[PDB]
């Protein structure tokens, strides 16, 4: 009998950047993230076991990756090592474009750990299982606001994930992913964070005497639902992450011209309202992740539309949660003070805080057919 | 009736952030290289108007307000060292640190007009922080100082211009737009909001000053180059760690950066270095024997158009035809017009006194 689950992606507000152990995958600092809603973004994963299967084979979007990959190996190990009816088959897919944003690896391994976890009846906490596949994958194991504890034990056993606050905790929070125009071939995050660790004297200071306090401060902002404090912290930590990339040698560059016009749009927007109503955060690419409350989504989206008009359609420019087009104040439009960049923004994914991985209950949803694919 | 010229300089260990706004005192020391006045220079003529209504000043032919706070502070400071002066200035700096070159020249000229003993570090610093590093030639240091009265926050020569004859400097003037944030306001903002800047000044800069000095001393280019690049990068990192964040590097800046690393990688050695100030313009450091090839690399990366008739300025140099291997290694598609032009210079001497009677920027009045 096949089993199928779905998993979410998550956006780090206190960024994870740099490993202290590349083998067990342990971070030099802890991280705090927000789980996005599977209604909008998700990874579907189907697993089936045995009958003396034609080995262990895993499918992703179509291409039949290899089980030899050191990452899958480590993952397949943890689950099987935790199993205290042999061969396994897995097929997974997702609904987020490879252009969309990042955090696709985490989601994928989170769903992998969850699906297989229950293909063996593993009731245990499988953070370690997902972590070995993808560091930040453990944060996608719970819904709402999740932290990835760097861990203190060299055996990488306490470097797990824990919920800071459930989905229902902040019903008003909203998340926007602004997929920007970009050609620049980006350096990978695994390869790049390694170079930052080997060469960035500022990265060492960030982890030793900066993050710990920010983690605590951020957990506090979430419990109290203090947006301005949440927003500020998020921007300063996004900025510091990219700062350490610039301090790496050779320097790394993920933000492009569009990234900056957006950064500047957010600060001008906030200054006009004389209040921190919007926040931005960037991962290892130029796409912008925007955090804002439900009551300010429409006006802010109307603002990006003004700054980066798609060039007639409106269709597919807004995806996910429904946003009603709002008009722009003349004073607000002036405060933005920025000539438009047509096409600057490909499209906008609108979502909210979501739950942890889900278990499906429809046979028609299984990804693996009565044997293979589809 | 005195005319002088002063040079600009490029900091290799960046000065960024003050510990005292009024006295212009840094939170860390800095080291720069004095570029030759044969390529870039500010000319300043001061005349003690034995009797004219107030003090007047002209910059490139346009009269400015002698009431600017920095100008006055500079005036009071030197006028202290010892009357009723008229000043005129000009420079061949197309619209970098033209400000430091300006006060170093004003302080040096007036110093001669009033016949002030010596050491204009403080007079210059009060006009523009980095100006004090333009009072000496070669490789100069701006010691941050231990005294709160800031009398020991001055310039100190690390080596004369004759020390590294081979070193060359290129200034790639890039096409840019975004109204840049001024450096005074920018760095003040950094000191108030950037936690990485504090760590930079407390535990990084000090040691880097020592190694930079050691690289110059031993003419160890590759080490001098890497450190220069790492510090340019850390400066811009603390700018981004500022809240709101500050951005000086643009797309062309990054292409040039990538170009440099690729060039070095192809040759299996650090032969070129870049450093960026509060703007997207790139300052390149490289030895004399590799400028021709690097110039050709830039030309190929950013073709000037009109066969670059006015693409190369300063020290004459002909690009070296690029090999097919080098082009493939740089792996960069063309960016026509990316670089408006390249200025070629080298290490130069401190400010100079112009003995030619025909050089005065103003006769017995204040006009051409």
């Amino acid at each position: 009998a096949a089993v199928t689950c779905t998993a979410p992606v998550n956006i780090a507000v206190i960024k994870y950047w740099g490993k202290r152990d590349e083998e067990l995958v342990l971070p030099i600092n802890s991280s705090l993230s927000v789980t996005l809603h599977q209604d909008q973004l998700k990874t579907t994963t189907t697993a089936v076991i045995s009958k003396d299967f034609t080995e262990d084979r895993i499918w992703l979007n179509g291409r039949e990756e290899d089980v030899g990959q050191p990452r899958l190996q480590a993952c397949l190990r943890e689950i099987r090592c935790l199993a205290r009816s042999c061969k396994v088959h897995v097929a997974s897919v997702n609904n987020f474009p490879t252009a969309a944003g990042l955090a696709s690896s985490a989601a994928g391994y989170a769903c992998l750990a969850y699906t297989l976890a229950r293909v063996y009846g593993v009731e245990s906490d499988l953070s370690e299982v997902a972590r070995r596949g993808s560091g930040s994958a453990c944060r996608s194991l719970y819904g709402g606001f999740v932290e990835w504890q760097m861990g203190e034990q060299a055996d990488g056993k306490d470097s797990i994930a824990r919920q800071v606050a459930p989905e229902s905790h902040w019903p008003e929070l909203r998340v926007l992913i602004l997929v920007v125009s970009a050609e620049k071939k980006l350096t990978g995050s695994t390869v790049g964070m390694r170079a930052s660790v080997e060469t960035s004297p500022l990265l060492r200071f960030r982890a030793e005497s900066v993050v710990p306090a920010r983690m605590a401060e951020m957990a506090r902002c979430i419990r109290e639902r203090d947006f301005p404090s949440f927003a500020q912290l998020t921007m300063k930590d996004s900025n510091q992450f990219h700062a350490t990339c610039l301090d790496t040698f050779p320097p790394i560059s993920y933000l492009n011209a569009i990234s900056w016009r957006i950064i500047h749009l957010v600060h001008r927007f906030n200054a006009h309202h004389g209040d921190t109503k919007v926040a931005y955060t960037f991962d290892a690419g130029p796409n912008a992740v925007i955090f804002t409350l439900d009551d300010t989504v429409a006006e802010f989206v109307a603002a990006v539309w003004h700054g980066f008009p798609p060039g007639s359609n409106g269709d597919t420019f807004l995806k996910g949660l429904q946003v009603r087009p709002a008009p722009l104040s003349a004073e607000l439009q002036a405060a933005l003070a920025m000539e438009p960049t047509p096409g600057g923004v490909k499209y906008i994914i609108v979502t909210q805080v979501g739950p942890g991985p889900q278990i499906l209950d429809d046979p028609c949803a299984h990804l693996l057919g009565p044997d293979g694919l589809p």
